[PDB]
């Protein structure tokens, strides 16, 4: 379980990130989610998740394209929370397009969030871990921090950027009860169209979960995970495997 | 919870095969053990298990050394048990030389166990697991079934054989309800004992049998239904530099 | 032999870049170098080695911190030398201190140049290169490219990032004569702590890997890193 | 010394080593023949290289046979068979080049790996699994040989449309490109270049 402790998931308003925030809750951890969408909807999974598992939950709007918007939300969860234990990097962008085709706006967008992001994240909150003796960066990349496909240049880039500073993050961080790893999902979700459609990089024909995502940072979040630090999990059903 | 599951540990007697052993036993799971050692050591280890976490505990002391008796162990466990759910190959045995004075003995040694072992235990699972629509293979590597050092050539290559044969495991069971995975420990057990890690574990700290038994949990899980032909590396960092 | 062809490699005005730029030039290979330092020695290197070599050799000073001015790199480099048939992405800097440190302008300075100068280099060379049906791109990446050092992350996320670009370059140029690949090199110059072997990597002996990926031996070897680190990422 | 150069990418590797003008000594089923299969035969054919050539410097591991079928009905013969020359061979022969090489302070041990030693494909069990060990058996080379100026590395070969599955460039590797490759880690060019894999697989790999 996860009591007491206090979890910051970027991206949380919808998707991986809030089957992340829903499991790590469930663990009794008080939560701060993040993201766009409906601001109606936004409340109501907050005050939800907050009366469902007992846990205290808060919503920082911050804009992750920001570098000191991240630095500040993660210092405001340290200011309204009281501490920070866990900080899930989720929040991520794509586009596609040929290498020569690919507009720099786009390039530029994809990098701040899906890789600076985490690194504006990551500085913000270790000296708070430090202080703590205890951290957990979860960085949710790709399987593409790992393998690359074509016309998803600046996505495959990015990715492979976050699983090297995960790397560089555990270095630095190592036996300080801090740990960082990066979770790099496959594919996540007529039957015969679906396994048409991951038959080119998904051997087990079959969706990951968001789920099934929370299952795994809750897993990195526990004290079994105290040595599993710079690595990658992957979470493909065998796309890497091949 | 893994109740009504059964799991089958090899060299499960001590260190980490017992740390799997037990953390498996804690989630309800009927248990198989194996290994080598005192008659009445083994017998209080299993009886206690049994005992402590409300659940069936076997022990046989099949030689993994030969395939026949690998597949035996598991032919064994489904006959006693009832069926096999969980298979964790972790058995193996280390010899340290240089590749000129590495003993040819010692080398077919180490293939035969460290990684032949997989292979006959995981083909004699795999037919009872498919029948099931279940199961889960947990191979225990090492951070040396990813990277090397001087004079254990026998026991990287074998390592190194266990992880390519995961992957492999992991594409003919794709979708079938079934995951092969491998985990990679780093060193398993003040100041010397940070001098003793500082060569290859930056955290300074020993991997445990719990850790170890609480990251075979995880991948039994459901939530690890899609988690195949990986590798788990539980090294405080040995691998990131 | 590269009798005929054309090579850009950034950052050639001294080490790793110089050492590429003139194994190439050995080659019969046109060159245009690229960077910063002493612009009296530029020239002598310039004019060294197409005098040495019987080759063009150009100098560009583009500052390939800025997009545009990459493009416009391999787009005058068209123009002057006619064609491109070699591309090496070897231009980069460094920076180390703790994440928590890590200046954001550093964080910024080192992708861009590290990793997005590759992206725009790579953009602007791949339509030429496609129309010519031949192609060569070498990123120079790092051991870090593939493993990480405390205190180094911009380098190491950006290098990871190369390896990966370098990796998407290579799919969607598959079997149009266009190979992609990144060398990843180790100490250049305790050099116990991260290299093995004790000695450090030369200039030349990159060069000499640089050929050789370049040559029609390696047609096949695309997407893919090629470590020179004496056993760094080994262990 | 190029084992299994009898034919194919044995053959296109001793080639290109030949245009180089170093002495070759050929071995498959100087020419020798010793059955690989045998460590006995491996590490003989090796010190027969010295005796016979007056030295070794190039050690080519490139003998190894396949076998595809379902881990279950994966037979045990076939196994032990396939880990027994794609696999125990590189050690036997290595064996036996080391002490040579580090008395001559200079050598360069390329072994054939394939794809399959980074990646694995179904039905290829023993295959894979003995590839994967020549990737680790290399990097473990490497750093009992590091700054000595012996290096191991190992090639990693594709297909050498009917690749569409594993090549995206649709285009098959040849016995010569492997063998300006493997001439290439021989290369002085190649002095650092130890303990890793050159994979040749028109981008098989990369996705
Ligand atoms: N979808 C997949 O199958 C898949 C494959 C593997 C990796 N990934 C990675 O998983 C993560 C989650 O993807 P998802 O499929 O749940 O996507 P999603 O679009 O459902 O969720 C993205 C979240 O990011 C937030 N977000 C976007 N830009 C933001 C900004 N500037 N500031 C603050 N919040 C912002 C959104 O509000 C949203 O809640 C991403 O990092 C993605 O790259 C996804
Ligand atoms: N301890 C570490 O630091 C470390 C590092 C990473 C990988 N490893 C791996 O962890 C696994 C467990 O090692 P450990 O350190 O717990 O050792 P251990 O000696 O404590 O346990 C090994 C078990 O294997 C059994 N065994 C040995 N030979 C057998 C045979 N022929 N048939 C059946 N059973 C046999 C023994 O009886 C014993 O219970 C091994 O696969 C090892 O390679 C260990
Ligand atoms: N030990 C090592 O030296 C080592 C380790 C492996 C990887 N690397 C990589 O090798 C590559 C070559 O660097 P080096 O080690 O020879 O160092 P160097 O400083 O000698 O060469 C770097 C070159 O980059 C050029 N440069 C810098 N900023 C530029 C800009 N804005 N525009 C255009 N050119 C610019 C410089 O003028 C210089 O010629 C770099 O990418 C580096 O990160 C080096
Ligand atoms: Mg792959
Ligand atoms: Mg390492």
């Amino acid at each position: 379980m996860l009591k007491g402790k206090v979890a910051v998931v970027t991206g949380s308003t919808s998707g991986i990130g809030l089957g992340i925030a829903t499991a790590l809750a469930a663990q009794g951890a008080d939560i701060v989610l993040n993201g766009f969408g409906d601001a109606a909807e936004i409340e109501k999974v907050r005050a939800g998740l907050a009366a469902q598992h007992g846990v205290k939950v808060l919503y920082d709007g911050a804009d992750l394209s920001k570098g000191e918007a991240v630095r500040g939300l993660v210092d405001n969860a340290v200011r309204q929370m009281g501490r920070i234990d866990i900080l899930v990097n989720n929040a991520g962008i794509q586009h596609t397009a040929l290498i020569e085709d690919f507009p720099t706006e786009k390039w530029d967008a994809i990098l701040a969030l899906n890789l600076s992001a985490v690194f504006h994240g990551t500085a913000a909150a270790l000296p708070h871990m430090k202080k703590q003796g205890f951290g957990r960066i979860i960085n949710i990349a790709s399987a593409h921090g790992l393998v690359a496909s074509a016309n998803k240049s600046a996505y495959v880039a990015a990715k492979h950027g976050v699983v090297g500073f995960t790397k560089v993050t555990a270095l630095e961080t190592a036996g300080q009860g801090i740990t960082a790893n990066a979770i790099c999902p496959g594919w996540v979700r007529q039957e015969t169209a679906a396994r048409e459609l991951l038959s080119e990089k998904q051997p087990s024909l079959q969706f990951v979960t968001p789920e099934q995502l929370g299952g795994t940072a809750v897993f990195l979040a526990s004290d079994a995970a105290a040595q599993i630090t710079g690595t990658t999990v992957s979470v493909d059903g065998g796309w890497t495997a091949r």
